[PDB]
């Protein structure tokens, strides 16, 4: 469970993540297909890009980018209070998008990283490892969806 504090951290940075939410989600698409390619052969969607100029061209990357970014944003806000958020999340992603939960460990150090390199002053070391707390907690209450519908391994 994430400490008031700690969810200031997340959210203040957050907040200055939403006045570019589309140049986020390229970054966290890119460094995700890019350190682990497994997961970008995931997208039917987006796996004829083969090169990272190709995936900064691609406008339909950019706009997948904002969706994953406006849901995330939407559960960070919920302070851990997302179950209605994530039900949906985690229906899709494990029985119709088959994303293994280690998938979401890989975008969730995408994530950090893009943070850290465009928000240094408001992404110091306390308020990463508030953001590795929130991104842990999402995984955990995704990961006992996935293992109620059969799907954790
Ligand atoms: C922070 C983690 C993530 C969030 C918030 C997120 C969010 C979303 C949302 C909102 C959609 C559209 C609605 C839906 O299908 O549920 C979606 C689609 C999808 N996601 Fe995720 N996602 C995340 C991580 C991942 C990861 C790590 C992968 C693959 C490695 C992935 C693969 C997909 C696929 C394949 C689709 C369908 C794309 C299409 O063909 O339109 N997601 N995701």
């Amino acid at each position: 469970v994430l400490s008031e504090g700690e969810w200031q951290l997340v959210l203040h940075v957050w907040a200055k993540v939403e006045a570019d939410v589309a140049g986020h989600g390229q970054d966290i698409l890119i460094r995700l297909f890019k350190s682990h390619p497994e997961t970008l052969e995931k997208f039917d969607r987006f796996k004829h890009l083969k090169t990272e100029a190709e995936m900064k061209a691609s406008e339909d990357l950019k706009k997948h980018g904002v969706t994953v970014l406006t849901a995330l944003g939407a559960i960070l806000k919920k302070k851990g209070h997302h179950e209605a958020e994530l039900k949906p999340l985690a229906q899709s992603h494990a029985t119709k998008h088959k994303i293994p939960i280690k998938y979401l460990e890989f975008i969730s150090e995408a994530i950090i990283h893009v943070l850290h390199s465009r928000h240094p002053g408001d992404f110091g070391a306390d308020a990463q490892g508030a953001m590795n707390k929130a991104l842990e907690l999402f995984r955990k209450d995704i990961a006992a969806k996935y293992k109620e519908l059969g799907y954790q391994g």
